[PDB]
């Protein structure tokens, strides 16, 4: 779900997990 109507709103796009230590 997005906006109270929408969808270009969230995607869970753009993030970085390369990082090392678990």
């Amino acid at each position: 779900m997005d906006w109270g109507t929408l969808q270009t709103i969230l995607g869970r796009v753009n993030k970085h997990s390369t990082s090392i230590g678990k």
